[PDB]
Protein backbone atom coordinates (compact mmCIF):
# COMPACT_ATOMS: atom_id res chain seq x y z
CA UNK A 1 0.00 0.00 0.00
CA UNK A 2 1.03 3.65 0.02
CA UNK A 3 3.82 4.57 2.42
CA UNK A 4 2.23 6.36 5.44
CA UNK A 5 3.14 9.99 6.19
CA UNK A 6 4.49 8.94 9.59
CA UNK A 7 5.03 5.81 11.65
CA UNK A 8 5.76 5.34 15.36
CA UNK A 9 8.03 2.36 16.05
CA UNK A 10 8.18 2.00 19.84
CA UNK A 11 8.77 5.76 20.26
CA UNK A 12 10.99 6.28 17.20
CA UNK A 13 8.90 8.32 14.78
CA UNK A 14 9.86 7.95 11.12
CA UNK A 15 8.60 9.83 8.09
CA UNK A 16 7.46 8.63 4.70
CA UNK A 17 10.88 9.80 3.43
CA UNK A 18 12.68 7.58 5.97
CA UNK A 19 10.62 4.56 4.88
CA UNK A 20 11.13 5.24 1.14
CA UNK A 21 14.85 5.70 1.79
CA UNK A 22 14.97 2.27 3.49
CA UNK A 23 13.17 0.51 0.60
CA UNK A 24 15.31 2.24 -2.03
CA UNK A 25 18.43 1.29 -0.05
CA UNK A 26 17.26 -2.33 0.03
CA UNK A 27 16.66 -2.31 -3.72
CA UNK A 28 19.97 -0.64 -4.68
CA UNK A 29 21.89 -3.67 -6.04
CA UNK A 30 23.77 -1.72 -8.78
CA UNK A 31 27.60 -1.36 -8.68
CA UNK A 32 29.40 1.75 -7.45
CA UNK A 33 28.36 1.56 -2.59
CA UNK A 34 28.10 -2.04 -1.36
CA UNK A 35 24.84 -3.56 -0.20
CA UNK A 36 24.74 -3.95 3.59
CA UNK A 37 25.80 -7.15 5.25
CA UNK A 38 22.76 -9.33 6.17
CA UNK A 39 20.18 -7.00 4.55
CA UNK A 40 17.72 -6.99 2.94
CA UNK A 41 16.69 -10.50 3.96
CA UNK A 42 13.51 -12.53 3.77
CA UNK A 43 10.81 -11.41 6.22
CA UNK A 44 9.35 -14.36 8.14
CA UNK A 45 5.74 -13.75 9.17
CA UNK A 46 5.12 -15.43 12.54
CA UNK A 47 1.56 -17.00 12.94
CA UNK A 48 1.54 -16.17 16.68
CA UNK A 49 2.42 -12.53 16.03
CA UNK A 50 -0.13 -10.05 14.74
CA UNK A 51 1.56 -8.24 11.91
CA UNK A 52 -0.76 -7.00 9.15
CA UNK A 53 0.94 -6.52 5.77
CA UNK A 54 -0.71 -4.14 3.32
CA UNK A 55 1.03 -5.41 0.10
CA UNK A 56 -0.55 -8.82 -0.69
CA UNK A 57 1.42 -11.91 -1.64
CA UNK A 58 4.98 -12.61 -0.70
CA UNK A 59 7.84 -12.93 -1.21
CA UNK A 60 8.63 -10.30 1.42
CA UNK A 61 11.87 -8.66 2.47
CA UNK A 62 12.99 -6.72 5.50
CA UNK A 63 15.46 -3.82 5.76
CA UNK A 64 16.45 -1.66 8.73
CA UNK A 65 14.53 1.57 9.29
CA UNK A 66 16.99 4.21 10.50
CA UNK A 67 17.33 7.98 10.52
CA UNK A 68 19.29 9.57 7.68
CA UNK A 69 19.35 6.33 5.75
CA UNK A 70 19.78 4.05 4.07
CA UNK A 71 21.26 1.68 6.60
CA UNK A 72 24.69 0.29 5.78
CA UNK A 73 26.98 -2.08 7.68
CA UNK A 74 29.79 -4.52 7.15
CA UNK A 75 31.78 -6.76 9.44
CA UNK A 76 34.73 -4.34 9.06
CA UNK A 77 32.61 -1.21 9.71
CA UNK A 78 29.67 -2.40 11.70
CA UNK A 79 26.49 -0.51 12.59
CA UNK A 80 23.61 -2.10 14.46
CA UNK A 81 20.42 -2.39 12.42
CA UNK A 82 18.57 -1.29 15.53
CA UNK A 83 15.09 -2.47 16.43
CA UNK A 84 13.04 -1.01 13.54
CA UNK A 85 12.30 -2.49 10.12
CA UNK A 86 10.50 -1.83 6.90
CA UNK A 87 8.85 -4.82 5.20
CA UNK A 88 8.40 -4.62 1.44
CA UNK A 89 7.45 -6.96 -1.40
CA UNK A 90 10.70 -8.40 -2.72
CA UNK A 91 9.79 -8.38 -6.41
CA UNK A 92 7.79 -5.14 -6.71
CA UNK A 93 9.23 -2.88 -3.97
CA UNK A 94 5.70 -2.27 -2.67
CA UNK A 95 5.51 -1.14 0.96
CA UNK A 96 4.02 -3.76 3.32
CA UNK A 97 4.54 -2.61 6.91
CA UNK A 98 6.83 -1.16 9.52
CA UNK A 99 7.60 -3.39 12.49
CA UNK A 100 9.85 -3.22 15.54
CA UNK A 101 11.60 -5.43 18.05
CA UNK A 102 10.84 -2.76 20.66
CA UNK A 103 8.12 -3.99 23.02
CA UNK A 104 7.97 -7.43 21.39
CA UNK A 105 7.36 -10.71 23.25
CA UNK A 106 11.07 -11.51 23.15
CA UNK A 107 14.35 -10.11 21.82
CA UNK A 108 13.77 -11.58 18.31
CA UNK A 109 9.99 -10.91 18.14
CA UNK A 110 8.12 -8.16 16.33
CA UNK A 111 5.26 -5.88 17.04
CA UNK A 112 3.67 -3.58 14.48
CA UNK A 113 4.54 0.12 14.44
CA UNK A 114 1.58 2.47 14.69
K1 LIG B 1 24.67 -0.80 -4.41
Amino acid sequence: CDIPQSTNCGGNVYSNDDINTAIQGALDDVAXGDRPDNYPHQYYDEASEDITLCCGSGPWSEFPLVYNGPYYSSRDNYVSPGPDRVIYQTNTGEFCATVTHTGAASYDGFTQCS
